[PDB]
């Protein structure tokens, strides 16, 4: 079969055995949607990211599209325009759109999970078709008059791109210079050059694409409160019957040549530089853009933190299936002997320690992702949490930076040991590991830098939010831990909790100390990334450790055969992830316990 | 341009802190002073950094072209022209024996020489070991063979080891390679080799001398059974060199790789296209894997100094981006939108993740350079005081941490420098993403950091009952022993010293206890890698303390300007390795205190 290599048994499990997802399933709003169609939703598009998706993960890597700058287009190759199609042929691109939009209505948590396959088989299939998410934001933020745009970019499956970036303005969204120019019947001119713009040409895939553009108005302020979002589409259009029209003016100049995820199209994207104006349209007619704009890049974060474990769950299962059959040395408890049989290396520690370390954070990072998820619906909140909209809210936020960040860092580095397990042939374009890993590494870059997340996780998050969904995610945690077999993972889980309370109050205190000295601020930036990754690796051990409860109880009640191999795994895992991940953040406390400022002192030539 | 060198760093170590320069001018060094030797450094630095460093992208985007019919590869012109350089400037033979034409000289200063192939083209460098092989076929030569090897030294020849077939990798002793013994006393081998780099190299040489392991018929099984032949690409004439008709020893095929795309890398077919694939035995004895691991540790010396080289580039172009790139405000202006943006050396995190670029790399510069320092019996004795048995085992003791604890950090370290880069680091237009897929590889030839680990661990400590492991714990004991301006440095070397200490000794009572319960043995395999790594760690901080004490001694006595702040520096990096890294030691000797057989005995099916 294909490099991809897809887990619906986890994430059924999670779903239903672990966070109960099944009890809003058939009723109210997923009334039309039970939980037998759900799972054969999963196993559905499972089959068709291991067929048609992952077909061409290898071509459009060796492959890769060519920027013609006699059209100013992209030319993607024709295998993965081919998988494209496959993708909009089932209506893969509508699940989880609002039903108005001609979407199939659904839990977000049963929504990530499908789309978990598409992001391990060839994840910028997806980054193509996220075309009617878009249009579906613009649709909640525009007016009524945009709403019927939106209605029309959504049904006929338009491509779309978030243009924030520019040259001088990445992290520092509020420093860009795109210029806005309202004109005299109320549309505007917008003036700029945007950087990595993300598919901001797709070849003939679509018949138009929808640029959500930040610009600044001509007299705004400054900062990223200055800005507004505009529709800016590729073409011009009738805006009743859709009917497409003349080119607007807003063309890719160049595509980036890049490490990996090289059948994405990364673009220099120059707006009313080519001597027609890009004309746009105020998006709400209302001034409000980076907070418009973020309803898309909470989504994006989302989305590359998923990508990333996706990612790594087929990195994984590749490394497994190759360890079961590669012969090579004797029995450790052989080692002398030099006519001992032989054995799979299976059979060594290192690479049992390998493969238990690469298991347990792909399944960890799914339950992480799954548990944000069941945040992001009011109803499923509710139902799953007996929690209100508000703290929902504040929790899926809270969770966000952890997906993305602790995701995106944790798929790569976990991904070396995955190569590392087919010895010199992972070094290999042969296997899919080292593709992996390339296409991987971006995930800690764009939708904001691992940084960026560090610091949103602390001071928003958390600070701002004056640790409420915090304390509401700690509690969990200590409920599980007050509750036999699990006495030992519950008290190395005592450990982590208190832990990670530890750096959060050192790091508040840094923050506070700040009014009246600073520099002391300066340790919270120090400490940040570090306390991001550890609150990861508590929700990681606690996550596995309930998996391992319901484990438990299952095979109490008389599991069987694969089903029985799997629940005993999720015992090894959390007991592993307990032993060998947790007790390292109590060095970590420490160390952020002890922070100084020589760092920050020292002379820059002295680097 | 990519490559940026520090032959300041490199002189630091070997003079100002190990004082190689005491050899310098007498006995078997006399015509080389500390002046020369520092003038032959920055000579091949400006070497590197201009043609050799010239062709590394050449070399990745136009990688060696395979021809089937003629067995031969074809290597891009620019790349064949940093070779020429290095050729004339009499580089391929860096502390080669006078007697082939060599300058003397110790080894700390040939390995900081090819320190800057590696970083600039590490390819180069391995295309130009022949020279080296020559002289070790030479050592283990009869006196007839020694002429050979003198040819093929003094004409340049390349070399190859060959070792690895499809099923024996790590488990050498397991080839099926045969020779088959000739009434004249050749041999003919029949087999066929894989992953054998540099098989081929186009017209970059007159002949390629093949070190390769066989079994005679009716030999033993294991390494053992062994022997190791040389087996000459063309035949030649031994008297005057003259190259007369190919031998039968043929590439078949030629990987496509994840890096190192310039190095051929290549499957070896020895007597299989009806021409014999003549071999004489080496010395002509049966001592196989003996004479072969002379070859080894070179060769894994120069892995992990390769890592080193590149992580060393990696973080200095990290440094010079970060110094111009402006993104944000200073943290204490974090809330004012009209606040001076900076350079992002400003920020806490970008100034953690240099400080941990800098500390490890110029903490692995000083593993390797102090590893060498043991290499020559005389350097041994001026600088360290051992005798040239103690020696030895000293540097048998180092070799897996420079390779295996090299090879690990570089690559891990390497993801700090890219993220610096922010989302260019994500782009070919700049050379980190190539520093990463040119370096995962040193994690696994020249054998995985597990057999690193098991090597470190079972032959270089137990097998040696301690002695040099004992050596260099004492070492470091006397420097925690003696300004109390480093006083919390020396006390956090004392808790790593002292955790190192706990996990040999836990992991020697595991290995006591499998001589009742075999299975416990297994105990050993799980912790050798992170016993391997903390190991390494306790090095690196001890050196940087060294480092950090001279570099005190020379600010109190008036160092100015580039010195101050280098010296500077020196302090910064060894506190910073003290504060935030050695600390993790504690929780890792803790987990290995705990380490159990749970994970051995987990079925392979709940995987
Ligand atoms: C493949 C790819 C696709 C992309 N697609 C899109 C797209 O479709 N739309 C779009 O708008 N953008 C897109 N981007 C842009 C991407 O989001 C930015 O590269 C990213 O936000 C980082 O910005 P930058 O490259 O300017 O790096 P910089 O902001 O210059 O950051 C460089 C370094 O400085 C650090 N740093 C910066 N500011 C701070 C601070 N305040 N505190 C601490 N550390 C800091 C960063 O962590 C990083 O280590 C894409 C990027 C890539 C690589
Ligand atoms: C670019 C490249 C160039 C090379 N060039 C050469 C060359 O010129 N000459 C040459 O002779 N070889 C060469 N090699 C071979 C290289 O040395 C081998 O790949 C390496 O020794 C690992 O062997 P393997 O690929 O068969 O992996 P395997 O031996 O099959 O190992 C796979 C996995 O099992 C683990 N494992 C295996 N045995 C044990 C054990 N006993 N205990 C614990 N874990 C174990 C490994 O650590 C690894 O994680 C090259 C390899 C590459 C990638």
């Amino acid at each position: 079969m294909s490099h991809y290599k897809s887990n619906v048994r986890d994430q059924v499990f999670n779903l239903f055995e672990v966070f109960g997802v099944d009890k809003v399933l058939g009723a109210d709003k997923f009334s039309d949607l039970d939980a037998d169609t759900a799972r054969e939703m999963l196993t559905e598009i499972a089959r068709l990211a291991e067929g048609p998706i992952a077909e061409s993960f290898v071509e459009g890597d060796r492959n890769p599209p060519v920027f013609d700058p006699e059209t100013h287009t992209v030319t993607l190759p024709e295998g993965f325009k081919k998988s494209m199609r496959a993708l909009f042929d089932g209506g893969w691109d509508k699940v989880g759109l609002a039903e108005h939009l001609g979407g199939i209505p659904m839990p977000r948590a049963l929504q990530w999970a499908l789309i978990e396959h598409i992001l391990g088989a060839n994840p910028a299939a997806y980054m193509y078709a996220m075309g009617p998410g878009m249009s579906e934001i613009f649709y909640n933020n525009g007016t009524d008059e945009q709403k019927k745009w939106a209605t029309i970019a959504a049904e006929r499956g338009w491509g779309a791109t978030m243009v924030l970036t520019e040259p001088d303005a990445g992290s520092d969204v509020g420093a860009g210079r795109t210029k806005a120019v309202q004109q005299p019947d109320g549309t505007w001119h917008i003036e700029g050059v945007k950087r990595f713009i993300t598919s901001a040409d797709s070849d003939d895939l679509f018949e138009n694409i929808m640029h959500l553009v930040l610009a600044r108005p001509e007299g705004a302020g400054p900062g990223t409160k200055g800005l507004s979002l505009f529709f800016v589409p590729k073409f011009h259009f009738d805006h009743e019957t859709g009917e497409i029209g003349e080119r607007n003016g807003v063309f890719v100049t160049n595509v980036e040549h890049k490490m990996g995820l090289k059948v994405s199209a990364t673009c220099e994207l120059s707006l009313g530089q080519h001597g027609i104006p890009a004309v746009g349209w105020l998006v709400g007619e209302v001034h409000n853009g980076i907070a418009q704009m973020f309803d898309v890049i909470e989504q994006a974060r989302m989305m590359v933190g998923t990508k990333a474990i996706a990612t790594l769950s087929t990195g994984y299962l590749n490394a497994l299936e190759y360890a079961k059959e590669r012969v090579q040395g004797a029995d450790m408890t052989q080692m002398t002997d030099k006519t001992a049989p032989r054995v799979t290396i299976t059979h060594h520690p290192d690479v049992r320690r390998s493969l238990m370390t690469q298991k347990a954070y792909a399944e960890g990072l799914r339950a992480i992702y799954l548990y944000t998820a069941t945040f992001q619906d009011a109803e499923v909140a509710q139902a799953v949490h007996g929690v209100d909209g508000d703290l929902a809210a504040r929790v899926n936020d809270l969770l966000l930076p952890i997906v993305k960040g602790f995701g995106s860092e944790t798929a790569y580095a976990k991904l070396t040991e995955s190569l590392q397990t087919l010895g010199g042939s992972g070094f290999l374009q042969d296997y899919p590991i080292e593709q992996y890993i390339r296409d991987s590494k971006i995930d800690s870059l764009y939708a904001g830098t691992t940084a960026i997340q560090a610091q949103d996780f602390f001071f928003r998050k958390i600070i701002r939010d004056k640790g409420q969904a915090l304390a509401y995610v700690a509690g969990e945690i200590e409920q599980f831990i007050k509750n036999g077999r699990l006495k030992t993972e519950r008290e190395l889980l005592a450990t982590a909790l208190a832990d990670v309370q530890g750096m959060a109050a050192s790091l508040t205190g840094y923050l506070m100390a700040a009014q009246e000295d600073a520099a002391s601020i300066y340790k919270v930036g120090l400490g940040s990334v570090r306390f991001l990754m550890a609150v990861g690796d508590l929700l990681s051990g606690w996550l596995l450790a309930r998996q391992a409860a319901v484990a438990i109880e299952k095979l109490d009640a008389g599991a069987t055969g694969a089903d029985k191999s799997f629940y005993e795994g999720k015992i090894a895992a959390a007991s592993f992830f307990a032993k060998n991940m947790l007790p390292l953040l109590t060095s970590t406390r420490q160390i952020i316990e002890n922070l100084d400022n020589d760092v920050m002192e020292l002379d820059e030539a002295a680097f």
